[PDB]
């Protein structure tokens, strides 16, 4: 069910760790910056996830957090389905890796805006979510939840 | 326009202090643990909030936070209008009062799951806008912004 599914994605900027979540069917994200990809941080970043939007089923972004028992914990706890992330589908990397580009460009952009790190990025959550391509990833996913319902 | 008003809500357990914006037309939250309630601390959570939902209007909880320029730097950068939050409408006290105590019950019904109080707001999140009063709290705010697009 294409309205619950979400992707787990990590990049890394300023030595520092940055935890996304794709819903793949809009473009939408949440993202944390984190001191490290740890099962326990990204258990909590999943149940903050899944406590403000119908998370389904996640991809997780690699095998240690696939295999990671708080990560089970919490897709437990939360009511997520937890799959692997194997691109089936060739162009799913392809896709993540853009996103990545996009927004350490946003970042980028807004850095000398911010004092901390985090600040961009919530400002580059802001702007990839606002951002009209037509419509934004914010319309797209409230489209797509609200028929679902 | 009812689809964007939101009301900022600042709660006290364990020596913490729990923010919570509320989206007034569906009961819908969004909480956080933070040490203290400072301007910057309000700020980054608006501006997490307004890259997550389309917030228009917060009414903030009270007087520092409507003055802070830190408060009103981020409603400037994230297009947020802030307003006071004077309940000109007496029953917005006593739903906010409920709220808190409501929150307050699930946190202690779930407390020893939970290593970290901020573990423990995040499924009480999480429990609030699922549960189904009929529709749920999440079901109502994707189905008054949808109709809103
Ligand atoms: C900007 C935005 C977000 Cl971040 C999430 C949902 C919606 S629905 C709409 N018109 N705008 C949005
Ligand atoms: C559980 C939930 C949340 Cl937390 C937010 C939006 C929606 S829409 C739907 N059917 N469920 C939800």
């Amino acid at each position: 069910s294409s309205p619950g599914i979400w992707q787990l994605d990590c990049t890394h900027l300023e030595g520092k760790v940055i935890l996304v979540a794709v819903h793949v069917a809009s473009g939408y994200i949440e993202a944390e910056v984190i001191p490290a990809e740890t099962g326990q941080e990204t258990a909590y970043f999943l149940l903050k996830l899944a406590g403000r939007w119908p998370v389904k089923t996640v991809h997780t972004d690699n095998g240690s957090n696939f295999t990671s028992t708080t990560v089970k914990a919490a897709c437990w706890w939360a009511g997520i389905k937890q799959e692997d992330g194997i691109p089936y589908n060739p162009q799913s990397q392809g896709v993540i890796e853009s996103m990545n580009k996009e927004l350490k460009k946003i970042i980028g952009q807004v850095r000398d805006q911010a004092e901390h790190l985090k600040t961009a990025v919530q400002m580059a959550v802001f702007i990839h979510n606002h951002k009209r391509k037509g419509y934004s990833a914010g319309e797209r996913i409230v489209d797509i939840i609200a028929t679902d319902i």
